[PDB]
């Protein structure tokens, strides 16, 4: 019975069902490779994982058996793919979950920027009064009228599309830059696209980050990109926290230059109010990287993942593989 | 140069250079009828006001020479329209200036409910550590996925088709019941309408009012009617305070029978936490009457209450006036 190991989480009870029957199920709850069991690293031939671990080329050298990987979840920078591949290890990810869920939180933080219906809310809980109307345009000061904004988006996937699509409504007017998309999709939706980052960071009242992490756009948003964006634009990121450096976004929250940042994801977490970066700057919204969850989500991406691994037990690797991201395999 | 007075403001800096050349403009800064100078009570033929002031009949027959009241906002439930008709008085109101506004506060009301932003920007500033996926989906709990839910808006005005039009791209199914509504709306705007209260609230997952507080709707959510509702479903209150029985809604609130409320307006304002029915009523989100406030919106409807004073006083009374609400005139 081959060994499949569910590296960073205790529960698998969705996933024994579907594998029950071709596989022996274990989990390692390891938020670290150190922390895995060295049957596991041996005889482990399939392994889910959520977010909370990497595995680097040392890390998966260390697996012995080890064939396939899945990302329970669309994300695989926290994987050396390419490493991956070299030693004829397969890495899956579920592309397909939490598109709509994403887009709906990413669509609230946008408005939490736009109207300040959580500031506000910590305002009263803070025990300001507020009784005149001239001490509602001050509490709410900042509320903006959103028809005629630009939202950018940087990533035009599957998130960066749902978003658009909400986005509409409110009267935003929706650009976006994503350099590996194919010519059309523009079209299809209806959206205008630019071509640089820059032409998108000039145009944009809102930047909104929907592109995946790779070797290629870390601090993405550093402090040169920052310059490029419009005095008093917000920043909103449910991608990856490493798109951002948030030592530079701390400072132009402080100075203004962003008026404000929604971020459901971080350089390190856990996130923390207390420590890093943005401990003390000003006009920050948090959420401890939540975009994705709904119980239909969480159920219906879990399911898929053991399912690539069922598929990847009865077939060949890579071709039996439904959503393999890591073709320079072997 | 016959005196307009601002009733419940300090700020009447818009207003004046749009009038100087017709009226001498003053302020009041009055709460209540008690306090508007006695000059103003003799000598004024026009006025505007906010919501934070109510004119009774009683109060209205002090005023000895007053020919029109512009409510600066798109509520007229404070003033006696129709004893102020009788007294040959005009009302009118600025029923267009913050209607995007309103329903973009609405749909981040709603958002904050089903995928609880507000309340998770809240749990990290109380210092909740969010390591793990388990722990994830621990803190998340009762996040929601919205495609399939049932939206039911009470009123199908302005902000009501507004807040439709957006909710539409998030899956929300859209009901609506407005008794005063002609036939032909549903089919435009491709919604489905029903004819009775008890409908709506059977059918709905999430329930918002943008009704006109009026003679017949006090107390349209009470005890009662919440029995009619769904268990477990959301509310949200952006139209008017007087529209829910608190006491009411707390008890549902603390029973679980109402999984969570957004309420933007109340029956008494200003709003505390620390005072009231809804003193400690569990999850719970409110905001001080700021669903309408933009920079934009304020000084259009500002704009727009000066030029129907400024109409009053030119042109023939009512037939000048733009949106004048209460022609059971003289
Ligand atoms: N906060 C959350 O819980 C959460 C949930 C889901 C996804 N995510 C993140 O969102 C990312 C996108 O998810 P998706 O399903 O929309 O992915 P996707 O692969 O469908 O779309 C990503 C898009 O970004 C584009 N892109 C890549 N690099 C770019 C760059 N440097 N500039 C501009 N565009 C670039 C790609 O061409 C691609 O179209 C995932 O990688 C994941 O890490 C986060
Ligand atoms: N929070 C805010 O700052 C803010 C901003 C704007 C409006 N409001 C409130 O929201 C209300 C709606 O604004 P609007 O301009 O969209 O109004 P509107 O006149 O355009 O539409 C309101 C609709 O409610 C309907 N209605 C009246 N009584 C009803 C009942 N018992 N049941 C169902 N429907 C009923 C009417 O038929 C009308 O079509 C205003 O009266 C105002 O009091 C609040
Ligand atoms: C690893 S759980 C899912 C959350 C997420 O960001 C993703 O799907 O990539
Ligand atoms: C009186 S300021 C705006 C508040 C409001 O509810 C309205 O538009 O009537």
């Amino acid at each position: 019975r081959p060994l499949v190991a569910l590296l960073d989480g205790r529960d698998c009870t969705v996933e024994m069902p579907i594998l029950k029957d071709l596989a022996t199920v274990a989990f390692c709850d390891a938020q670290s490779t150190q922390e895995i069991h060295e049957k596991v690293l041996n005889e482990a031939v399939g392994a889910m994982m959520y977010h909370t671990i990497t595995l680097t080329r040392e890390d998966l050298e260390k697996f012995k058996a080890l064939r396939v990987i899945v990302r329970i979840g669309s994300g695989y920078d926290n994987v050396d793919i390419k490493a991956a591949g070299e030693l004829g290890i397969a890495v899956c990810n579920i592309p397909s979950a939490a598109v709509e869920e994403t887009a709906d939180s990413t669509i609230c933080h946008i408005l939490n920027l736009y109207r300040r219906n959580t500031w506000l809310y910590q305002a009263l809980r803070e025990g300001t009064r507020v009784q005149s109307v001239e001490q509602i345009r001050e509490v709410a000061s900042g509320a903006a009228r959103i028809r005629g904004e630009t939202l950018g988006l940087i990533g035009f996937g599957r998130t960066g599309q749902a978003v658009a699509v909400r986005a509409k409504a409110f009267g935003f007017s929706v650009i976006f830059y994503d350099p590996y998309l194919q010519d059309g999709i523009e079209r299809s939706l209806g959206v205008q696209r630019v071509y640089t980052l820059q032409d998108l960071l000039y145009q944009s009242d809102c930047v909104s980050l929907h592109c995946n992490l790779n070797e290629h756009n870390h601090h993405l948003i550093n402090d040169f990109t920052i310059k490029q964006m419009r005095q008093g634009a917000f920043l909103v990121n449910a991608a990856r926290g490493g798109l951002v450096d948030e030592k530079a976004l701390a400072q132009a929250l402080k100075e203004g230059r962003i008026r404000g940042a929604a971020l459901d994801v971080h350089e390190s977490e856990p996130f923390s109010f207390a420590q890093g970066p943005l401990k003390d700057a000003p006009n920050l919204i948090c959420t401890p990287h939540t975009a994705w969850y709904s119980e239909q989500a969480s159920l219906e991406m879990r399911e898929a993942a053991a399912t690539e691994i069922r598929r990847a037990i009865t077939g060949r690797i890579p071709e039996s593989l439904r959503n393999c991201v890591n073709k320079e395999f072997f």
